[PDB]
């Protein structure tokens, strides 16, 4: 790799894995359409298994990115409409203050307050069902921003409903399997176990919890070189072979809501570039992120932008992970680490990357 790019990415992530007690880290960045991998550290501590470009990493959110892209394969396959009511998909949903609440409103976290976690209770679809039917809105739809599992969790299983395929199945036929994305899962099978990173959480090792919409919201698992992979497809669509697939692409990263001076995408959220760093910084801790925001549609919606910083944080109990690029740029990273560092840390480290590559 460039020397340059070996640099900048080695003056800015070891400090940054000293500070934040990193074990365990894998860094990609995309330059001009070409990934450049980076490891440090430990996968598996007690083991001694080092971090590899085949290390798997728990997602978290970032896998809203996966939801929002399959979710927009839906919509250009014809399956399903953003603007179509949520009940049109789950007729079961009777409770009046389902009225007005749109399959748009879930993806975008903007129907009314939908909590940022579905209930531990809540593990059957019984209950499922109950959770949403008792749910009562703080704000009318379409007002207010409140960033949720309960919301986009819910969005991802409708949205595959009419294929008739679970979750998992559209997952890996319809994204996966096109994208080449062969080292990435919702469930890791046991020939991929080797692989799988322990994530750390106060010193202990950890993996994340089943839970109701996990897979929709939280559950992806995946190695640096097919998270580069992700991002360059994120970067350009247009080379991407699958009609419906490329079409999905650009949708999750159109321009629904504003909120301060970011845009919500379907699982990306988006920043007009050049960026100011302590807007996207700041923005990022959980301070602002996880609060109830007031927000601004955007009519109709503004196709995806090339020059906007693309970008999606994602944390589990002991994994922590970042992806941001700059399509107007060719430019992208990908940042796992079995460890939740602060949020603002990983923007900080990522926008000192990209910004000292153009
Ligand atoms: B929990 O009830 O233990 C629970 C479940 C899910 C989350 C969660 C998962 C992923 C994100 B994302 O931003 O990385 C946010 C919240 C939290 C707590």
């Amino acid at each position: 790799a460039p020397q340059q790019i070996n640099d900048i990415v080695h003056r800015t992530i070891t400090p940054l894995i000293e500070q934040q007690k990193i074990p365990g880290m894998a860094v990609a960045v995309i330059y001009q359409g070409k990934p450049y991998y980076f490891t440090w550290g430990y996968a598996d501590i007690a083991k001694k298994q080092p971090v590899t470009q085949q290390t798997l990493f728990e997602l978290g959110s970032v896998s809203k990115t996966f939801t929002g892209v399959l979710g927009g394969d839906a919509i250009a396959r014809g399956e399903i409409k953003l603007s179509d009511p949520t009940t049109k998909y789950w007729p079961e949903l009777t409770a009046k203050q389902w009225n007005g609440i749109t399959l748009l409103h879930l993806a975008t976290y903007t129907a009314g307050g939908l909590p940022l976690q579905v209930p531990d209770e809540v593990k059957s679809s019984s209950d499922l069902l109950r959770f949403y039917q008792n749910w009562q809105p703080a704000w009318a739809p379409g007002t207010q921003r409140l960033y949720a599992n309960s919301s986009i969790g819910l969005f991802g299983a409708l949205a595959v409903k009419p294929s008739g395929l679970s979750f998992e199945q559209a997952m890996q036929t319809r994204v996966f399997q096109p994208l080449k994305l062969n080292h990435t899962w919702i469930n890791v099978p046991p020939a991929e176990e080797k692989n799988y990173a322990w994530g750390y959480r106060e010193g202990k090792a950890v993996h994340v919890s089943p839970g109701a919409l996990d897979a929709e919201a939280y559950g992806v698992k995946s190695t640096i070189e097919d998270m580069a992979r992700w991002v360059q497809s994120n970067l350009k669509p247009l080379d991407i072979n699958e009609k419906t697939l490329q079409q999905g692409i650009q949708l999750a990263q159109s321009r629904y809501w504003q909120t301060g001076d970011m845009y919500q995408g379907l699982g990306w959220e988006m920043l007009d570039w050049p960026v100011n760093p302590d807007s996207i910084i700041n923005g990022s801790d959980n301070k602002i992120a996880l609060a109830a925001r007031p927000v601004k549609a955007i009519t109709p919606p503004t196709p995806a932008v090339r020059a906007s910083w693309v970008h999606k944080t994602g944390a589990t109990g002991g994994f922590g992970s970042y992806v941001a690029f700059i399509p107007e740029k060719e430019l992208g990273i990908v940042m796992l680490a079995n460890k939740n560092y602060p949020n603002p840390a990983r923007v900080d480290a990522a926008w000192q990357i990209l910004n000292a590559l153009q």
